[PDB]
């Protein structure tokens, strides 16, 4: 599945993962613009620290409420809400210690399902969660080879992992270093 590394643009890795564009890059994902923007939070959906202070500040508080009416609603996974103002069409917030693999593979099938083409999320887990960076960069890679290996990739054409710190990131370029052809 894997093609060759390459920088397209100052401090962004990218490679292909079957026909998804994998690409990875260091700052503040609230600058982004993707069809999905993923928050990494709290199971009550309501964090307010870190990447997640970022997104729900940027995004504004009628997200906040979409976010704590359906956590009112019933026991969710991840949930999906409007983007606010963030540069996007959806938020899907997902449980930050929850298993990276599972939350991301929900994500793509969530974007297909919408026929969307591109994704922008933070290394899931790394912040209030504590997951292991290297961890959490191998199962989000392993999500999108499964998804790809699956014949499930049709609209999604783009993931791209913004990274609030520089130390992750080069975390990810070794893990795709790692795997490239
Ligand atoms: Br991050």
């Amino acid at each position: 599945f894997y093609g060759t590394v390459s920088s397209p643009d100052s401090g962004v890795y990218e490679m292909k993962i079957g026909s998804i564009i994998f690409q990875v890059a260091s700052g503040d994902i609230t600058k982004e613009e993707a069809d999905v923007i993923v928050n990494s939070t709290s199971n009550s959906f309501n964090l307010k620290a870190g990447v997640s202070k970022a997104i729900l500040e940027c995004a504004g508080q009628n997200v906040e409420r979409e976010c704590s009416q359906q956590a009112q609603q019933r026991k969710n996974d991840y949930i999906i809400t409007g983007g606010g103002f963030l540069r996007c069409k959806n938020i899907i917030h997902v449980i930050g210690g929850n298993d990276v693999k599972s939350s991301v593979s929900s994500v793509l099938q969530e974007c297909e399902k919408k026929n969307y083409s591109s994704i922008c999320l933070p290394a899931i887990g790394t912040g209030n969660a504590k997951q292991h960076p290297d961890k959490v960069a191998e199962a989000i890679i392993d999500a999108i080879e499964d998804f790809v290996q699956k014949g499930s990739a049709q609209s999604v054409k783009k993931v791209k992992v913004v990274i609030f710190l520089p130390q992750v990131l080069d975390v990810f370029y070794a893990n795709m270093k790692k795997r490239e052809g």
